[PDB]
This record gives structure tokens, sequence and C-alpha cells, in this order.
């Protein structure tokens, strides 16, 4: 279970220097973004993958997000497992909440209309595991995938039964920093 994956996908607006490092791990500056998501992980996701990583560095200059993050199709779901986030705390359709990796975490469903997916111009659900609280960077910090995916079938929240692709993604919103990540 060592990464096998490069994600690097931006939306043309600011400037985003995200650079594929050795092994899992991987940089990335960014100044005055729209929107990007960078990270490293498995191009084929697994619901019970139990995902590590550090952060050596996550210094957001307004929104950004430090997450597990991949999708299924049948249905086509983007999921989140948010531990860290910069001035703007993600939020959705309150649907409970999930304790796992020493943490609590409030699970959020939401809708996106005609947005950009895996699968072209599409609308589609947003399944979210969001800490309640910041967790620290510089740590091994491990993220269980499995709880997540039990307290969202627990929930009313099935993720799709074809699996694309599953990362520890730096995500970006009209914003800048900087962020070192690894990844195994």
């Amino acid at each position: 279970d060592t990464t096998n994956y490069w994600q690097d996908w931006t939306d043309g607006v600011g400037t985003v220097n995200a650079s594929n490092l050795a092994g899992g791990q991987y940089s990335v500056s960014w100044t005055n973004c729209g929107n990007f998501v960078v990270g490293k992980g498995w191009s084929t996701g697994s619901p019970s993958r139990v995902v590590n990583y550090n952060a050596g560095a996550f210094s957001p200059n307004g929104n950004g997000y430090l997450s597990l993050y991949g999708w299924t199709r049948s249905p086509l779901i983007e999921y989140y497992v948010v531990d860290d986030w910069g001035s703007y705390r993600p939020t959705g359709t309150y649907m409970g909440t999930v304790t796992s990796d020493g943490g609590t975490y409030d699970i959020y469903t939401a809708t996106r209309v005609n947005a950009p997916s895996i699968d072209g111009t599409q609308t589609f659900t947003q399944f979210w595991s969001v800490r309640q609280s910041k967790r620290s960077i510089g740590t091994n910090n491990t993220i269980t995938f499995a709880n997540h995916v039990n307290a969202w079938k627990s929930h009313g929240m099935n993720l799709g039964s074809s699996w694309a692709y599953q990362i520890i993604a730096t995500e970006g919103y009209q914003s800048s920093g900087y962020a070192n990540v690894t990844v195994w």
C-alpha cells in the first residue's frame, strides 16, 4: 500500500506550483489561486484502506483544506475527510458525527450543480467528514477510512461501487499558501 498516484489539477486561475517529489511526498506553493486539488495516493481507492500522512507544512492564507479525497461512480460521489482547514471550515447538511483516530468529525452531505467532475460536467453529491477542531500538523496522522465509510452508511450515505482515485489532497480556493505532505 505505497502510493502509486499523483494528482495535479487546477482551474487555470492564479499560480499553483506543485512538485511530485520522491515516494509519497509532495509540495505545493500557490498565490491567488482559483480552485486546485493536488495530492498523492492510490489510483483505485478502497473502503478499508488505512491512510497515513505527515504534513511538514500546511500554511493556507485564506481558504484551504487538507483532507482525504477521492471519487466513486455508480453513484457519482465526491468525498472528503477533512483534518485541517484555513480560514473557512467546510460545512453542508449536518447528518451526525463520527469519532475515529482520536477525533470527532461532523458528517455533511451536499449537492454540486453542473460542476467539474471525473466524468465531465455533472450534477453529483458530496460526502464530508470534517474534524470539529483542527488536527495537529507535523505529526504522523492516521485516517482509518473504514470508520467513515461505516458511519456514512449508518447515516444513509452509501458510496458507489466503482472506485476512482483516493488521495491525501491539498485543496485551495481563492487563497495563497504552502504545503508539504508525505503520504503512505
